[PDB]
């Protein structure tokens, strides 16, 4: 039976929510024969794939972004060694070291809005969100920000690498060669660091011990180059979504203004609203069946975290920005971390780093106005918008 509405399709990228509603409704786990893969949009379905880490692995991960990373990253673990390196990368983003970077990433927001305060406007795109995430990257791993514009360029072709379907021969080449340069820059990083250890992460997985047992060198790279690639992503998209759905709903603006505290949920209902990741794959380990569609072991479904996060059996009204839902007609908690096994160790700190920011950019730039009324979005796997300009006095 032919299928004629196709992810692939230049209208999905452009939109996708009609095809969200589309496919929830009329084919919930969905073949892309371009690809090989099922695309699964409800948020039942999305839930129990993820919270069955056994079922449905994460051996996809090997091939769609092992090539870049040069070694096994996070997602690629599993048990007490996944649980104990976790557990390590958490601490570099919790406890003293977060009381340290706090105030890092205070200093890195407040350089940015002075370059830009005169002007009276500001990109949080291009302007601000691309430079302070790939900046508070760097601090949170300690890498010293002198390098830092080539750092974003290789880490741009590395993510574009995880985040495609297809490359080309060429756009794969320099991808690699985006990641040899990364790892030529940060080997001599994590070698100086192993004799003079500083309170940064880097330093923490040099630390590491599996029984007296350390990880070697290459594996603390794909692990840096895991955070690198995984904290600087979202970031930028979520900022801009965040004042870009709060101006364009005036009274939670207000709102947001009037009461402080209500930033977070607005932050929580941005990463629902707008889910900055769209798309996570698993590998199906035996046969199974959702709906009537069956799966056989080695196929690959990929949660579509944007549809599940709208589908109205989780969420009243789920095509609605409202920073002021709550379970107490429905609500549910969100899928824009994940969930089980592999939720978003980074998920606490970005909502405070987040936070933290939409605080000072609302205390500093006074009577925010839009100036971008309509956005453009892109990307499929990642996805925000490609400019989101404010005007302030
Ligand atoms: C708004 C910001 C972020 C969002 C929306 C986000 C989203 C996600 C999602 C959806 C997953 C699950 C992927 C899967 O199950 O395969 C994930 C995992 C992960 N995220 Fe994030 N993330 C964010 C920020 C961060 C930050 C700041 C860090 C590092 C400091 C980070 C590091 C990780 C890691 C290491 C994993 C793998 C966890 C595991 O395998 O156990 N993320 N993230
Ligand atoms: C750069 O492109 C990607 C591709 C897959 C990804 N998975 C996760 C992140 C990410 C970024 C960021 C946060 N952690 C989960």
């Amino acid at each position: 039976l032919k299928v004629y509405n196709s992810i692939f399709d230049q209208a999905y990228e452009i939109d996708p929510i009609p095809y969200f509603n589309f496919l929830r409704k009329h084919d919930p786990v969905h073949y892309e024969e371009s690809i090989d893969a099922y695309f699964v949009s409800k948020y039942k379905d999305v839930k129990y794939i993820l919270k069955n880490n056994d079922i449905f692995n994460t051996k996809t991960l090997a091939k769609r972004a092992e090539p870049v990373m040069k070694d096994r990253v996070l997602a690629q673990m599993s048990g007490q060694e996944h649980k104990s390196k976790k557990k390590a990368i958490l601490k570099g983003m919790t406890g003293k070291y977060l009381e340290n970077l706090m105030p890092i990433l205070e200093k890195r927001t407040n350089d940015i809005i002075n370059k830009h305060i005169e002007k009276k406007e500001i990109d949080i795109v291009n302007d601000f969100g691309k430079v302070f995430a790939v900046q508070s990257s760097m601090d949170l791993l300690g890498i010293n920000l002198e390098n830092y514009e080539k750092i974003r360029e290789w880490h741009n072709g590395i993510a574009k690498f995880i985040t495609s379907f297809n490359l080309n021969d060429e756009e794969i080449k320099y991808s690699l060669e985006c990641s040899d340069k990364l790892e030529n820059y940060l080997m001599p990083l994590i070698k100086d660091r192993k004799k003079s250890t500083k309170d940064d992460l880097i330093s923490i997985l040099l630390e590491y011990k599996n029984d007296e047992n350390s990880i070697s060198d290459t594996e603390i790279l794909a692990l840096s180059l895991n955070v690198l690639l995984a904290a600087t992503e979202p970031v930028d998209k979520t900022l801009a979504y965040l004042f870009y759905n709060l101006l364009k709903n005036p009274e939670q603006f207000e709102s947001v203004k009037n009461n402080p505290k209500l930033i977070k949920n607005a932050i929580i209902e941005t990463l629902r609203y707008n889910s900055p990741v769209q798309l996570i794959p698993r590998q199906v380990s035996k046969p199974f069946i959702f709906n009537n569609t069956e799966l056989q072991a080695g196929d690959t479904v990929i949660c579509m975290i944007g549809s599940a996060n709208r589908d109205p059996e989780a969420y009243s009204n789920p095509d609605e920005f409202n920073i002021h839902r709550s379970s107490d007609t429905s609500h549910s908690q969100n899928l824009s971390f994940g969930t089980g096994v592999h939720t978003c160790v980074g998920a606490s700190f970005s909502l405070i780093q987040l936070e933290m920011v939409a605080i000072l950019l609302l205390k500093r730039l006074k009577n925010i106005k839009l100036k971008t009324m309509e956005i453009t979005e892109h990307g499929i796997y990642t996805r925000g918008p490609k400019s989101m300009v404010i005007s302030f006095d």
